[PDB]
């Protein structure tokens, strides 16, 4: 156990927890050579139920093109987040070094997350902007990326990362700090199933969802 | 249950590679203040209980060898391993006095398969620049000649007061905020840890 020192936490006294966009990419155009991501629907249903329980306003998009992924995220950053404590985005798709697949092709992950930079999304300034990425193989303060693999998916059970994340969030999403949750997810993928997830944190405070 | 076991005779080794002067063939300028950084880093990690050794002006070959030797030692009686790199740098690469070397090479020696005596123990790398489980990287990137870098001043001030009572992520998050608010640039923590890390008990 640890204490909770209020000037070291992110202020959660807002009207809403925040938006939680889930991009569920399962079917890709032939021209990409990428195949159907069996198991992603199970991941998307478990993640949306999970983030709803936490208090997020979750929206689930499906089989998005690259222009769509860019458009929805740019528009989401142009909304007014004044009443929200944070923001979250979950990408489920194929990927390769530094890029994520749409159904028509490929787009840099940096271009998708840039929309929420402090100078481009002033109402999320000083608030955590979480990005969870399951990709099958200061203007940057307050970001945090949880990649699925520094990646496996059971066609009948879902990806290992997602299962582990959702399980940990149900039991401790409201009583553990974000890094404690992701560290336990790291240990679960590593031990319960090889693969290792990767957390990149630029956060300036502790994040508790309650 | 959820913490890295610290019941060991030694906290661990801490290698500080302090590159201040680069060869005129490399074309990197003298990093004034890195000795202020290094001296501070030396006290912090020594207070935490690391067996610290400072090497100045290493070269790509020396660094790779320095790390390979450390990886080939016996860490059985050690809780973890720390390595601090103060130098110049580019994307995915650190600068020796003689050139550039990819950070992936310096860390590869300690991967689970090549340093079995450190397996399931945290390997911490702190980089101030200007199999893969249980690794943690704290990246820098600006420095003032007479007082040292913002990142190192913060990291040492936090560790002096809280090194023994906070988890690594809490300490590093406080450093992130201290650097963001007192100077923009934000450090960057990359974590593959599988447990909570406390420098005590
Ligand atoms: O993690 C990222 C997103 S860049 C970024 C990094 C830290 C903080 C914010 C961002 C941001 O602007 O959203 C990345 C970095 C390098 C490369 Cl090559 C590809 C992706």
């Amino acid at each position: 156990t640890r204490d909770r020192v209020p000037t070291y936490q992110y202020n959660m006294n807002f009207e809403k927890l925040g938006k939680c966009i889930i991009i569920n990419n399962k079917n890709f155009d032939k021209v990409t050579g990428m195949g159907v991501r069996n198991g992603t629907d199970k991941d998307a249903e478990a993640l949306f139920k999970c983030f709803r329980s936490l208090g997020f306003d979750v929206i689930v998009y499906n089989d998005c093109s690259c222009a769509k992924m860019q458009d929805l995220l740019k528009k989401a950053s142009e909304e007014d987040h004044t009443n929200a404590a944070c923001f979250a985005c979950i990408l489920l798709s194929h990927g390769e070094e530094n890029v994520i697949y749409g159904k028509d092709g490929v787009t840099p992950i940096k271009d998708l997350t840039a929309h929420f930079r402090g100078d481009r999304c002033k109402t999320l300034l000083e608030k955590p902007k979480l990005f969870f990425i399951q990709a099958c193989r200061p203007v940057e303060a307050d970001f945090l990326f949880a990649y699925s693999t520094v990646s496996w998916r059971s066609p009948g059970r879902g990806s290992w990362f997602v299962q582990a994340l959702c399980s940990i969030l149900e039991e401790h999403g409201k009583d553990l700090e974000i890094m404690q949750i992701l560290t336990r997810v790291n240990d679960r993928v590593a031990r319960h199933f090889k693969q290792i997830p990767c957390v990149v944190s630029m956060l300036t405070k502790e994040l508790y969802f309650s």
